[PDB]
């Protein structure tokens, strides 16, 4: 027997954003130590590791918009 | 015997932001120790570890406006 | 026999944020001191661990419209 | 026998923020310690652990407006 | 023999704040001690831990307006 499928999306939309000023962002941590300590580091068949940080991220889009789209069709018989 | 299907959907969606000034943004944390005693590090299969950290993340859009979507058909038999 | 689907979602909606003026926007943690012991991190199949942190996250958006939308067909026979 | 599927939703929702001013956040913790004690890390199957933490999460949106929404259609026979 | 269905919802909500000045919001812990004594940690198929904590969470949206739908058909024969 026959089968169809018509997989017709439409899209308009608007992912806008209007920042009329962006200003006087401060970032000042005082920062401190850290002390790991260990013997031995086995890692193995995935690992994301991290030992010991001080990360400092400034993030500052005027404008950040995202828009995450997913489209899949799936067939068996 | 046949089958029909029709997949149609419309979107005329609208994410809007209007932010007519953004500042002043301080950030100043103290800072503190981190002290981690450990012996052994086995890792397996899927490990996403941190050990000891001190992050600071400073994030001003300015119209962080985020739009997720998904479609998805399955056909069997 | 046949069978018939129509599937169709109309959409037109709005996510809309006005926002006059965002300012004085202070962070500033004392910190403080974090001790961890342990013998062992025998870890396995999934595993999203954090040991030892002072994480600070400041997170300004002038608008932080999110807007999650998942649409879904299943046909089995 | 034949079957008919008719999937129609209409949508024309507003999720709407007006904010004439937003001002003097303020967030400013002490800070504590923390003292964990322990032997072993033994781990499995789906873990999302977090040990010893001092977090710090300041979220001015300016207009947070969500908005989630999920269709979903199953067919079987 | 046959069926039919017509699953048609209509929607005009409206999710609406209207906040005219948002402020002062002081947000200041004194921090205290936390000390946590054991000696394992056996995890398994599903755990969300959480061992030894001082979370400082400051959300202040300046209009927060939350909106969940889910819709949902199903076929069996």
């Amino acid at each position: 027997g026959s089968v169809q499928i018509v997989y017709k999306p439409v899209d308009l939309s608007k992912v806008t954003s209007k920042c009329g000023s962006l200003g006087n962002i401060h970032h000042k941590p005082g920062g401190g130590q850290v002390e790991v300590k260990s013997e031995k580091l086995d890692f193995k068949d995935r690992v994301q590791s991290k030992i010991g940080s001080l990360d400092n991220i400034t993030h500052v889009p005027g404008g950040g918009n995202k828009k995450i789209e997913t489209h899949k069709l799936t067939f068996r018989e």
